[PDB]
């Protein structure tokens, strides 16, 4: 079924993603029609909370960024505590443990399905060009598989 096929692909993407970046967490964050995200798959290193199966409503995507991410926007943040974020934003990440993050889009049938997100949990991390390119290509490849499989 479509549901069973998707999950296996999500698991591949998060496993490969964390291997490529050797970071603390990679997730697939999938949007519903409210642009509320669910963590549908996760690969996480020892000692960190499991973000799997969390529903996280963050209005900034629908209110500002969905079309930009469809067009290939990313977020690369070396230190989330120096990114001028509000407490609301910091509060949603604190249960997970995020000190640096890399967010790339998953676009299927010209719509923003979700985001493929990498975390470093306890130290800043400048994401390098080759890492961003690798991770962006992973998410784009996985998205295109999903787009073509059914
Ligand atoms: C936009 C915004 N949110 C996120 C969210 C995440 N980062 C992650 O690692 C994860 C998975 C755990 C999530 C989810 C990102 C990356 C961005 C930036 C998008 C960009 O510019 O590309 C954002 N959301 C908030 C939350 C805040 N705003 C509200 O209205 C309410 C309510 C909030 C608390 C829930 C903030 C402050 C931003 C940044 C400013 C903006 O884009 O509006
Ligand atoms: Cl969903
Ligand atoms: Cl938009
Ligand atoms: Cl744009
Ligand atoms: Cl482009
Ligand atoms: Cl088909
Ligand atoms: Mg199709």
């Amino acid at each position: 079924s479509e549901l069973r096929d998707r999950q296996a692909i999500f698991e591949t993407l998060v496993a490969k993603g964390r291997e490529l970046l050797a970071c603390d967490r990679v997730i697939v964050y999938a949007f519903d029609d409210n642009y509320v995200g669910t963590v549908v798959a996760e690969s996480v290193a020892e000692g960190w909370p499991q973000a799997r199966d969390q529903v996280i409503e963050d209005p900034c995507f629908r209110e500002h960024w969905v079309e930009a991410y469809r067009q290939g926007r990313i977020q690369a943040t070396t230190d989330i505590f120096k990114a001028g974020l509000t407490e609301c934003h910091l509060n949603q990440l604190r249960p997970l443990k995020v000190r640096a993050n890399l967010v790339v889009p998953m676009v299927i049938d010209d719509q923003l399905f979700g985001l493929l997100i990498a975390h470093q949990a306890s130290e800043p991390r400048q994401w390098q060009e080759i890492e961003i390119d690798q991770f962006s290509e992973l998410a784009s490849t996985g998205s295109l598989v999903l787009e073509r499989l059914h």
